[PDB]
C-alpha cells in the first residue's frame, strides 16, 4: 500500500479486536487497510490463553501469529504504524507512513496497560508475573500469590484467584480500594484474602521463577517479605480519551470511545470496537474484543455499500 | 451426574453459545452442567467455517469435536437430553431427571425456517447453504440464487455481488419484506436479478447442483436457472413458546429479551447466542461463543453475590 491510497475501510490497531474486524472486512469484499503499532496488542504481554474456545492452551505469541495468518488468506494489507489523526471521506493521518483515505474507519486501539515499574518485573516476565488474573488464575491452583492494585480489575482478581490459590495479598498503595463495594464486601468475606494497604512493591525476587515480592507500607515505612509464586498487576487501564477528543470522537465519563450497540461512534462512518470501547465495560477477553469487531465490520459494510 | 445433585449453574443447549458460556463457567471455578439436544447445535447443519477467526477452514464437525475438547479439558458433564422446564432453579429434563441450580444460562438458539423443496436435503454440502455472510467467498465467479425476501435474504444477495458472476434473487411475494434500504441498494448491482412473485419447485444437478426450477406464481411461468449454489435465506422461528413456557419476557420479535450483561427478566437467568435479542439478525458463531463468555461471567457474578 502506499501514501494517498483509498479504500472502502480503514481499521487502526493491531489487537484481537482489529484482527477480528479485518476477517469480516474482507470477506464482506471491503478494500481494506490496517494500521497498528503492536502485532497482537496487549496479547504481547500474555503467556498461556485457555479462554479463546477451540484454540487450547494456545501460547499467546501463536494466537497472535494465527490471527495474522488469517487475515492475510484474505491479502489484507498490514501497516505497521502510529495513526495520529482521523480527519473527515476519512483522511487517515500516520507518524511515519503518510495519510490513506477510506469511507470508513474502524478504530480498535485498546486501552493502555497502566505501568507498574519495579525491579525484576521483566526479569520474571513469563515466570511467575501474569497481568491477567481471570486469565491465569486456573495455573495457581494451590499457590500463593500476590495481586498489586486496588480497583475493579484487583477485587475481581483477588476474588477469583481466591477460589483457586492458597492465599492471596492484596497490595494497594491507598487507605482503601477504589473498586465497586460489591466487589470489595465479596472480598473481604474470603478467609485466604489478606489486604495489604498503604503499601507498595518495591521489588519482585526469585530463582528461575517468582519467590519473593517486598513491599513498604507507606505510613510506617515498615517492610515485609512475602512469599509468593505469582503476582498479578491489576492496577488499571488508560483509556484513549485524548486520542478520542483530539479526533471529535465522543467518550464516555469513563474515558471510553461511546458506542451502541452495533459499535458505531458519535461520528457517522467510525465504528469501534475492543477494550477502547464503552460496551461491555471492564470485561477485556480476547473472544469479546473480536466479536466487536466483527461486528464493527457489520456495520462499516451496511455504511459503505449503502454510502 | 446424579439427579437431584445442585449445580452453581446449568447451560441449557450444547452450540456454539452453550460451549462458550461452559468455558467461562468452568473457568470461574464454578460447578457446572450442561444439558443440550444436540451437539454442536446449528453447526452440525455447516459446511465450512472459516469466519472464526484463528480457526482457518475448518469443518463445522470439526469445530463441533475441538469445542467439545476444549471444554471436556475442564471436565464440564454433559448430558445429552431436552430441557422441559426451568422451575434455586429446578431443571426437568426429558430422560434425566432433575438437577438444580443457582443460576441458569439459556443457549437454545433458534430453527431455521425450513424451505421443504426437492432436491433440497440431498443437495445439503453440494451447492445448497443456509447464510451468504458465510459462503459467499466460496462463490467466486459462479452463478447463484438467493431465495427470500427479509433483511438476511437482500444483504446476502448485496454481500454474494461482489463474489458472484450473476445472482438471482428469488421471493414469493409481489414485494420484498426486507428494510428499503437494502433493497434499493441492491437493485443498482448490474448483476443482481430480482426474480419475485416466484417460488423454487426444484432444486437439481448431479454431484452438485445445477438448476433451480422456478415457478411464475403471477405469469404461471415455470424455468429452468442454472446455478451453482442456492443460497435459503428465509428465516427462523424464535424460542417464544420455551420463553413463554418458562416465564421468560422475550422482544417484539419473539427472542429472548437481554439487557448488555445477557441478563434475561427473570433474576438468576441469563441467556446467549441466536436465542436473545442482542444483535438480532447478526447469527455468527464469533459473536454467540462471546455472547455465552459474557452470560457466564453475568452468572458467575450473580452466584458470587447471591
Ligand atoms: O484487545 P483489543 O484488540 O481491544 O486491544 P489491545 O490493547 O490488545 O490492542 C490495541 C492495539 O491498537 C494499537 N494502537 C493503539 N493506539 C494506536 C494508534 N493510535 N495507531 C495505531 N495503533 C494503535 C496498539 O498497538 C494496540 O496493540
Ligand atoms: O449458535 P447458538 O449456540 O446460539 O444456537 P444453535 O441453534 O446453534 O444451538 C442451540 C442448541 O440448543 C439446543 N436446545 C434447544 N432447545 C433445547 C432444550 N429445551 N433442551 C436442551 N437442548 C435444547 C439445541 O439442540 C442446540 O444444540
Amino acid at each position: 500500500v502506499k501514501p494517498g491510497e483509498k479504500f472502502d475501510v480503514i481499521i487502526v490497531g493491531l489487537g484481537p479486536a482489529a484482527y477480528g474486524a479485518a476477517l469480516y472486512s474482507a470477506r464482506y469484499m471491503l478494500k481494506t487497510l490496517v494500521i497498528g503499532e503492536t502485532p497482537g496488542g496487549q496479547l504481547t504481554e500474555a503467556g498461556i490463553v485457555d479462554d479463546y474456545l477451540g484454540l487450547i492452551e494456545i501460547q499467546a505469541s501463536d494466537m497472535i501469529k494465527v490471527f495474522n495468518k488469517h487475515i492475510e488468506k484474505y491479502e489484507v494489507p498490514v501497516l505497521l504504524d502510529i495513526v495520529e489523526k482521523i480527519e473527515n471521506e476519512f483522511v487517515v493521518k500516520t507518524k511515519r507512513k503518510g495519510e490513506f483515505k477510506a469511507d470508513s474507519v474502524i478504530l480498535g486501539i485498546g486501552v493502555k496497560r497502566r505501568k507498574l515499574g519495579v525491579p525484576g518485573e521483566q526479569e520474571f516476565a513469563g515466570r511467575g508475573i501474569s497481568y491477567c488474573s481471570v486469565c491465569d488464575a486456573p495455573l495457581f491452583k494451590n499457590r500463593v500469590v500476590a495481586v498489586i492494585g486496588g480497583g475493579d480489575s484487583a477485587l475481581e482478581g483477588a476474588e477469583i484467584l481466591s477460589s483457586y490459590s492458597t492465599k492471596v495479598y492484596l497490595i494497594h498503595r491507598r487507605d482503601t480500594f477504589k473498586a465497586q463495594p460489591i466487589y470489595v464486601e465479596t472480598v473481604k468475606k474470603k478467609p485466604n484474602v489478606e489486604f495489604v494497604l498503604n503499601s507498595v512493591v518495591k521489588e519482585i525476587k526469585g530463582d528461575k521463577v517468582v519467590k519473593q515480592v517486598v513491599v513498604e507500607n507507606l505510613k510506617t515505612g515498615e517492610i515485609k517479605e512475602l512469599n509468593v509464586n505469582g503476582v498479578f498487576i491489576e492496577i488499571g487501564f488508560d483509556p484513549p480519551t485524548d486520542f478520542a477528543k483530539s479526533n471529535g470522537i465522543e467518550t464516555d465519563t469513563n474515558g471510553y470511545i461511546k458506542v451502541d450497540e452495533w459499535m458505531r461512534t458519535s461520528v457517522p462512518g467510525v465504528f469501534a470496537a475492543g477494550d477502547c470501547t464503552s460496551a461491555w465495560l471492564g470485561f477485556r477477553q480476547v473472544i469479546t474484543a473480536v466479536a466487536q469487531g466483527a461486528v464493527a465490520a457489520t456495520s462499516a459494510y451496511r455504511y459503505v455499500t449503502e454510502k
